[PDB]
């Protein structure tokens, strides 16, 4: 288990991801590459008509070479990882992954384009993979309200045998106007 490391960055827009290599602390930015569906919604109902499509601009082969976890706004994805939101809130009081119910990534739609939501009630959506558990790093206070960063340490097991313990710090910049992802973490290299 490494010392505690830190990661922080201001987030890009709805059409982009950051990909974090937890081992090196480095990240790369990249657009969502998946095919898009423009959906017109009849009032927060899941009933919609398809009004447009743009083809995919790439495939998973185009993804950055080395990454463990990834963020799109507040959505989270792992590179073949399983996540458990533990009950621990002090990252200094934990140095190994506990037993429990670890959650794999599952199919999910993300919002890639929200520019025509006000004018038309249309959203560009892409079908991708998200990790539902890690997604809990921010808790909604209800719509139209700033979310709150949860204090819990998240445990992450990777297929490759590495692991991490992550505690989120911030989802906004200092002004509180711009999105961000900030956390402290310990990396546990497969021995």
């Amino acid at each position: 288990t490494t010392q505690v490391k830190h990661f922080e960055t201001l987030m890009p827009g709805y059409d982009s991801w950051i990909y974090i290599d937890l081992e090196t602390g480095k990240f790369e930015q990249q657009a969502e590459l998946g095919k898009r569906e423009f959906r017109k919604y009849k009032m927060m109902d899941p009933n919609y008509e398809v009004v447009g499509t743009e083809p995919a601009k790439g495939t998973d082969a185009d993804l950055p070479k080395k990454w463990d976890i990834a963020f799109h706004i507040t959505d989270a994805r792992t590179n073949n990882g399983e996540v458990l939101m533990t009950g621990e809130t002090d990252l200094n009081k934990i140095n190994a992954l506990p037993a429990g119910n670890y959650v794999a990534d599952a199919p999910a739609d993300i919002v890639v384009d929200m520019s025509r939501m006000q004018s038309e009630g249309v959203l560009g959506m892409v079908k991708t993979m998200l990790n539902g558990e890690m997604g809990k790093w921010v808790k909604s206070n209800g719509m139209g309200k700033p979310k709150t960063v949860m204090g819990n340490v998240f445990a992450v097991k990777f297929k490759n045998g590495n692991a991490a313990l992550i505690k989120f710090k911030d989802n906004l910049d200092k002004t509180g106007k711009k999105k961000a992802v900030s956390f402290d973490y310990k990396f546990i290299k497969k021995a």
